[PDB]
């Protein structure tokens, strides 16, 4: 398999740098590789031998050490919302609000061009009221992962409502029943937390899970989660057992002690459950990147001169209907 060439988007112009750009080998010219956050399609490529300098947050240069044994020398943790001069360029991280550790990148180039870097983010109004609210950015990378109309969930709090009422409901109306959350990747802690919390318990996990989680900066992490699974009513399981099969199977375990799942998995509030028996899988909205709206005011209130998107980019097509869909909000705010 030949390695692949780092494509364009993932290229600052006129630096050495690039973001999240670790799976091409060594990029020609490349002094300084950005890694806006922990999720694989991310990272991919960095392990013990990358020998070039790694940019993230505090939380990511933990998990970096500590799961992928990338050697400390390379890793460079910056604090958010400070400025920090990297091969002669000022950067500023900021949250993305995505999953823990993930950034925005905020780079002031010498020829006067301000970029923001979004990596993966959900747009709030609070990122109205940031750094960036003080000067003009030229350029953004945008995380498009939902830049279509037909996209709209509810905000993560109105989902996280749904979950526990539905959670409390179901242990009500069956106390030998058992809730379960699956995970592939860090983020969507909040869910199983606040389902946890809702049903007085410990969220039961893996010991890999466990340590990952510690690497977070989550105040009073270990009294909400546990490794010991029989004494909790909420699991979190690998996504791949979040299905009936998966599921019956999980429910022979801790010796038969729970009779019933009721189970949450991202989609693909107001909800029609998948039901096999004693079994209920809720595939609930709640989602970490931007709907269309909120993609869409937080564009509006930027207003950048140009749009690199980042995500679904993978045909001229798709490209090309994102960049109408920016000149469209453009006409209607005036920029
Ligand atoms: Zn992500």
């Amino acid at each position: 398999s030949r390695k692949k060439t780092c494509p364009f988007y993932k290229k600052i112009p006129g630096t050495g740098f690039t973001v999240d750009a670790f799976q091409y080998g060594v990029v020609e010219g490349c002094t300084a590789y950005f890694l806006t956050h922990f999720h694989s399609d991310h990272y991919a490529g960095l392990s013990k031998h990358f020998t070039f300098p790694v940019y993230c947050s505090e939380i990511t240069g933990n998990l970096l050490k500590n799961k992928l044994h990338v050697q400390e020398q390379y890793i460079h943790p910056l604090p958010l919302d400070t400025e920090c001069i990297v091969n002669g360029v000022k950067v500023v991280l900021l949250d993305a609000n995505h999953c823990p550790g993930a950034v925005m990148i905020l780079f002031y180039l010498p020829n006067g061009t301000v970029i923001l870097h979004t990596g993966d983010f959900r747009a709030d109004p609070s990122m109205e009221r940031s750094l960036l609210a003080d000067q003009k950015v030229h350029m953004l990378y945008l995380d498009t992962t939902y830049c279509s109309p037909e996209y709209t969930f509810p905000s993560q709090q109105e989902v996280i409502r749904f979950a526990i009422n539905t959670a409390f409901e179901a242990v009500t109306l069956n106390p030998h029943a058992l809730v379960v959350c699956g995970t592939y990747s860090i983020g969507k802690e909040k869910v199983f937390l606040a389902i946890a919390d809702v049903l007085g318990s410990k969220v039961g996990m893996s010991q890999e899970k466990y340590k990952t989680l510690q690497c977070l900066n989550i105040p009073e992490i270990n009294s909400l989660i546990t490794t010991d699974m029989c004494s909790s009513l909420v699991h979190l399981l690998p996504m791949m057992q979040i299905n009936f099969k998966g599921l019956q199977s999980h429910l022979k375990k801790c010796g038969g002690k729970y009779n019933q799942i009721l189970a949450f998995r991202p989609t693909g509030a107001d909800v029609i459950p998948q039901t096999k028996g004693n079994i209920s899988i809720y595939g609930i909205p709640y989602s970490e990147h931007s709907s269309y709206l909120e993609m869409k005011r937080f564009v509006q209130w930027l207003k950048p001169q140009k749009i690199i998107p980042t995500v679904n980019v993978g045909t001229w097509k798709s490209r090309s209907t994102m960049e109408k869909y920016f000149r469209e909000w453009k006409l209607e705010a005036g920029y």
